[PDB]
């Protein structure tokens, strides 16, 4: 078994948040694995851009969710740190690793989320979004 | 005899104290192993910096706590020296190591702390803190 | 609960195995925490080098062991992956963290090992090294 | 409570060993405290040079001596690692920390050393010295 380190973001663009659809047909947030020597904030920005083609700015740390899963017979413990981001540039274009990447009005996003983990993160994110905007 | 000597910091910013959330979900103070050739004070400043992204200045030496634990059938002796710090700059951001990093009002901090050692150290820190202001 | 992931190495040179003498006087294998963004193989080669001054080359994955312990009343899970290595260069020189670093004939090393995990891993290592004629 | 790390050497020149005289008037081996980032072998070379003005080359690790003592109202667990060294450059001169620095024939050195640890380290060093043209 091994541990996996990932970081991603809840990026907002004028009342809308960036979401992606996983191979399992679940809408969640853009995230990705750490690169050698990166701090989580660095990983978060890079992976969001690579997965959605959208470049964002980190405003604050929201939280972390974790879970076990298997890949090729080995148990993997994954931890994902999430950061509140604000739109910079680019357009949503899902990489081959996600079924889709699209902006959704906050109202629309709330319902799409499945995993209680993502919903908790989004909730926290919205609250933090206030103090900043 | 295995001996693990660490150093940590109890940093304050306008009536608030800096705490980190450990993998056990318990809120505590940033601390880490004192590397060979490193003064405990340097270890404390570095660990606070690395785990929270907050830079602090040491005001005084609070105290030290001792405890043992068993690993692979062997007794290990551990001690942690704590230093009182005052905020200098930086914004609370957790490392891949911790779940969170946040400032808490003293009243609330006393509530979050769990380890008897953290409580004893915090109480000593509050008294030593008056010396300054 | 907190989970710790480490990696270590079982390195052979001219038919002998490299062991380190821990603070408790127990001879064991070098190992260390797998840093974020680090492959377990990188961790093993690095730890062997830092603890013994010996540079090794990964031959293959041996296996992993795990165990639990309590710290400050909290349960902690720890697992360690081990890799088979062949000597590349360097002389045994212990780090500040260990008492000694030395090569031992397999027969002697088997008697020196104490930790259950080390014994299990060494057994697997001995069966695996046959392929590389070490 | 704190840990202290030092390293030094049993350095030979033309069959003689380099000794220093401590403030307590005892002949012993040159050694000193680790600096930030140093491996023990690095500390040993630098400290022997600073303490005696003699540059030595490390040939092997001898062993270590450890003990608890009190410094400025605090218990310190000190570990001193020793290395067999070959003379390379310099003339012995005591630093401000020692009373003298001088080379002595092995037979005389054996008689001069007083601390049990020093005697044991010297015994080990002489055995290791046999493997080199030192
Ligand atoms: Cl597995
Ligand atoms: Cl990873
Ligand atoms: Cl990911
Ligand atoms: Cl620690
Ligand atoms: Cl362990
Ligand atoms: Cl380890
Ligand atoms: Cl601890
Ligand atoms: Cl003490
Ligand atoms: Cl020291
Ligand atoms: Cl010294
Ligand atoms: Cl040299």
């Amino acid at each position: 078994m091994k541990k996996e380190f990932s970081a991603g973001g809840v990026l907002f663009k004028d009342g809308e948040v960036l979401l992606i659809k996983t191979p399992s047909n679940v809408w969640s947030f853009p995230k990705g694995n750490i690169e050698p020597g990166e701090k989580p904030e660095e990983t978060a920005v890079r992976e969001v851009w690579e997965e959605t083609g959208v470049k964002g700015e980190i405003l604050d740390y929201i939280g972390e969710i974790h879970y076990w899963y298997t890949l090729k017979g080995e148990r993997i413990f994954k931890t994902v740190k999430y950061y509140l981001m604000k739109y910079k540039e680019g357009e949503p274009r899902p990489s081959w690793e996600v079924k889709d990447a699209k902006f959704f009005p906050i109202k629309e996003a709330k319902k799409l989320l499945k995993y209680k983990g993502d919903k908790e993160i989004f909730e926290k994110a919205l609250k933090l979004k206030e103090k900043f905007k």
